[PDB]
């Protein structure tokens, strides 16, 4: 495949129905050897049962929200991959009290800053940790929203911290270049996953872009992972610093009866 | 003036370099009762005498750090103006240490938080305290900087910072929106103020910019001013949730000399 020869890691496995396991099956037929990563106790057995399935026996345990997790994972890792091609950021939260009315009235300091700790500063903490590992050609990418680019109703914090998240891509891509690293970001549209759930009102927010949608047909963790295989091989040598919509066209339309 | 008959809150005046304070002498000139608020003591005697020329006895103090100290503030002016129409929303800070060389490396966790705390969530966490007090037809406006559309060297975090500010104006006038009120920012280009001297290599940052500039100079805290009177003033009610760019035109051109 057109990423043989590359050495990934990819977080935020949870379920089959994760977007980053859409990711790690798509990379792993083109080719690449991969590497997971689990949040606790609670997901590793399906972390070690997915890896296997997909060739990969490294399976580590990380949790973005402290830097000594991070530092530890890493150091881990080097044991076996004294230099990788860089990673898949496939992480996010938010309390759930966030999610759910008003923006104004639901927003509160910690949850805002939970938000944007773990879904757009544990980006950098990770390339900042693994920077002298990273290979020429590496390439790092992470998962935005729509919300980032509009006001979407109940999605409310996230939307901000997806912001923050894309303008990191532009920060990281800018930083990491001359070095031979690139950063991007898929903004992908809704799909059926398990912390989709979280989000008040989400069965309809889908049949919503259904109809909506040009290609008439939400995304599938497919369309994501050959996306993500894409945006990690040396074929988009001169992307960098870009944030794709894989969400079948339905931003750039308006008013679709 | 355009601004005769409304009661508007002005923070971030810390000097005659500010921008809050080109902002204030524009509302005022507009005939619009002004009310002030200061960080801390050692900046309470200047807020006060600026205050007095521009016809204001009004002088809170106020740590957008602090919850409490928001809310204290709103009490204490809510026996004066029981009902005002709107704010201006001049604060933004980051430790120097972010604010300097590669960002990847300058880049903490601690440093992250800050910056968007401060920067960011304390615009919505104003709106928070005051929202009951809010006539219909209030504006809130806040500024905002080109960092957070494209990576600018330096700027670092604090880029991510105002993106997060960008998007939070969108949730803020979504949400707030069908209760009669507008929220609006202004992206403005370099200015001397007081607190860009804490960004590394400003004044060739300021050089180049009035050079590159369809304009061919940099704006003015007059400029700024001009345009946030008319943004919170009803001359503007066809406008919210928009970043409007008063920079003279820079963030447009592309590859001049
Ligand atoms: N589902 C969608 O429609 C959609 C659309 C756009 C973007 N995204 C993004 O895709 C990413 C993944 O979301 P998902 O849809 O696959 O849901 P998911 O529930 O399948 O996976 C989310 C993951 O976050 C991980 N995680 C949470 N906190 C963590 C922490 N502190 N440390 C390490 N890992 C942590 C979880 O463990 C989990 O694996 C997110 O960035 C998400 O917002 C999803
Ligand atoms: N200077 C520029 O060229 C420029 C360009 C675009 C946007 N802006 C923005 O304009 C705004 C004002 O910055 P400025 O250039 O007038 O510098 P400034 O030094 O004149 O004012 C900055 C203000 O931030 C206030 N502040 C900081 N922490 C605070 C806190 N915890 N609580 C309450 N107030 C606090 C300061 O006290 C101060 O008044 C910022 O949002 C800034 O980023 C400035
Ligand atoms: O960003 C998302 C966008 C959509 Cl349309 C659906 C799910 C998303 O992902 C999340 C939303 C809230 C929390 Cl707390 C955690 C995650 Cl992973
Ligand atoms: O945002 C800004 C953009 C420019 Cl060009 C100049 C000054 C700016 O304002 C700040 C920069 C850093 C910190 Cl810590 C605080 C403030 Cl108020």
């Amino acid at each position: 495949g057109f990423l043989s020869g590359k050495r990934i890691l990819v977080t935020g496995v949870a379920s089959k129905l994760s977007i980053a396991y859409g990711i790690a099956q798509a990379m792993h037929r083109e080719g690449a050897e991969l590497a997971f990563t689990y949040q606790n106790d609670k997901l590793k057995g399906r972390v070690e049962e997915f890896a296997a399935q997909l060739g990969s026996d490294i399976v580590l345990q990380c949790d973005v929200a402290e830097d000594a997790s991070i530092d530890t994972m890493f150091a881990e890792l080097g044991k076996v991959w004294p230099k990788f091609d860089g990673f898949v950021h496939s992480i996010a939260f938010a309390p759930g009290d966030q999610l759910d009315g008003d923006y104004v009235n639901a927003v509160t300091r910690e949850g805002f800053k939970i938000a944007h700790d773990i879904s757009s500063y544990s980006f950098v903490a990770m390339a900042k940790a693994c920077r002298s590992m990273l290979n020429p050609g590496s390439a790092l990418l992470t998962l935005s929203y729509l919300g980032a680019e509009r006001a979407i109703p109940n999605y409310n914090v996230m939307g901000l911290a997806k912001a923050s998240l894309e303008a990191n891509v532009r920060y990281m891509a800018n930083a990491m270049g001359p070095e031979g690293v690139r950063v991007n970001a898929i903004s992908a549209g809704p799909i059926r996953t398990l912390a989709a759930s979280g989000i008040k009102d989400f069965r309809k927010m889908l049949a919503h872009c259904e109809a909506v949608t040009p290609i008439r047909r939400t995304v599938t963790i497919e369309d994501v992972g050959n996306s993500a295989a894409f945006l990690c091989s040396d074929l988009s040598a001169g992307i960098s610093g870009e944030v794709v919509h894989v969400d079948g066209g339905f931003s750039i339309a308006a008013m679709n009866e």
